[PDB]
């Protein structure tokens, strides 16, 4: 081990660090944006406390929010082109994270 | 023989969505894209299929719609599964329209 | 491996994939006038949409158009002569072709 | 896999912790300890969160409860499961308020 390899390899160790801290202000954004948008355009039924209570994960609450908020903004129509489904219950992931893009979209039009 | 008979099933397959798009895209968007020309100006049979998709998606699909579902404003390098739903969508756009 | 070696291994490789486009043009072709012929010749509840709803491969959707397309415009003496047989529920193929074929001839004569 | 599934989950949980703090913060104490300018004078993420945790604390908090519970009157250096309890104190003082 010379002395390249010890300032590789601690740059390396810095970057993965400012990386993870970076997931981790990523991470408090979603779920800031989960919360704005549950608070602003869904039924308080579904509010985190009411979900936590009847047991449910947050990634589960998180994606159930979005799959509701898909169906109030998003049409069946547009659901059925970009999941290719009519059905959200299995579409969870980088395309349910398209749809509720798409929903914001709707909204922001909407207004 | 069979894996040659199933290729051409592909070819059948993938043929429907070619000519779909282009007897769509000439109603829709303009003569100045029609597979002639665009061979003539020297577009390969994808490159025509992928252009036109993408101004299929630019007349329907709106521009939130490109620079959220698909991350990107610009449709120029979002080719693929990204674009599939974007010419689904487009689809839909025509279809409520 | 020569440099010929090389410019025939190029060359035939070259031409296997200007093939591969040539099927596709062809195939494109083949397709397109299935659509037609269905949209113009055909009722609707023989649609594409309607029949993958149902559960029919597209191979099958088209080999039904043709044989629809037949059986209404070849007259059944044309069917048995040039088929050998009235039935055309198993005569898809090169014979199908011919006998879609002798259908155009039969629409443009009859226009 | 799973054990990064777990350190999400806590990073998820820290991320919520953070979020709630600062919209409390920014409503409670002022606009000089923001995020961003902290940021840009030099403080570390952590650090911005303790720095905030212990303004909380000094501002709900009664003074006298600092320099019995955590055994000092400042709240410099007190950090860890004693300023988790201060913390939590001054939330109960604004729940009460």
């Amino acid at each position: 081990l010379s002395i390249n390899e010890r300032i590789t390899k601690e740059l390396a160790e810095v970057e993965e660090r400012e990386r993870i801290e970076k997931q981790l202000l990523l991470e408090a954004e979603r779920i800031n944006e989960i919360d704005t948008l549950a608070k602003a355009h869904l039924s308080n039924h579904f509010n985190k406390e009411v979900l936590l209570a009847k047991g449910y994960t947050l990634k589960d609450i998180m994606q159930a929010q979005r799959r509701e908020l898909v169906r109030k903004f998003v049409p069946i129509e547009q659901i059925k082109a970009i999941a290719k489904v009519s059905d959200i219950s299995h579409i969870d992931g980088e395309i349910l994270e398209q749809l509720v893009s798409l929903a914001k979209v709707n909204i922001k039009l909407r207004k």
